[PDB]
């Protein structure tokens, strides 16, 4: 099933040019949005890391990772193993604060890398996710526009008052970003 996106992935994501790559970004964004109009979130972080990792963090309630009853795989591995992005990314890392606990699993290509594990203890909840978009699927470029990601933050944030929307590239660690909306 994932395969599918991987080998046809514009009748998923849409070509796979620059377009294509920050479409990926807005699937886990939205997903943060759907977060926060469910009520919980509140707090939502944009950073396009050095390599182009992006990292996207909410104060939501943290994806869900009870054993869901049907193959035996936390909630979290079946949604995260359902996903486009993961799919289309040549590492993706997650990251739940969840009943003061922190689980972690990573992916290639959409692949578990090992099980959902506990590494780390916490009185927040919400979610992180951290992915590298595939070298081999987004040729063309894998470089992240600043401004794009900037101008489509802002108006997410307008569409969604009380959002506290941040935006921060680190690619420069000499020479750091960072923009944040958040309007009443
Ligand atoms: C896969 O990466 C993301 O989409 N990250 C953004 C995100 C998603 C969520 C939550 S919290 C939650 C949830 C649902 C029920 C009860 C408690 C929390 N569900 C989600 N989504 C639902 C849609 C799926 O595509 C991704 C996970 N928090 N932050």
């Amino acid at each position: 099933g994932l395969e599918a996106v991987r080998k046809r992935p514009g009748m998923y994501i849409g070509s796979t040019s620059e377009r294509g790559l920050h479409h990926l970004v807005w699937e886990i964004v939205d997903n943060s949005i759907d977060e926060a109009l469910a009520g919980y979130a509140n707090q939502i972080e944009v950073v396009i890391e050095k390599d182009n990792w992006i990292k996207v963090t909410d104060n939501g309630r943290g994806i869900p990772v009870d054993i869901q009853e049907k193959m035996g795989r936390p909630a979290v591995e079946v949604i995260l193993t359902s996903s486009v992005v993961n799919a289309l990314s040549q590492d993706l890392e997650v990251y739940v604060h969840r009943n003061e606990t922190i689980y972690h699993q990573a992916y290639k290509k959409g692949v578990p890398q090992f099980d959902l594990k506990e590494v780390g203890t916490t009185d927040k909840t919400g979610t992180v996710i951290r992915f590298k978009a595939d070298g081999e699927i987004f040729t063309e470029t894998t470089v992240y526009n600043y401004e794009t990601l900037q101008q489509r933050i802002r108006e997410l944030a307008f569409l969604n008052k009380g959002i506290q929307i941040t935006l921060r590239d680190e690619r420069d660690e000499e020479n750091v970003r960072e923009d944040s909306y958040h309007y009443e």
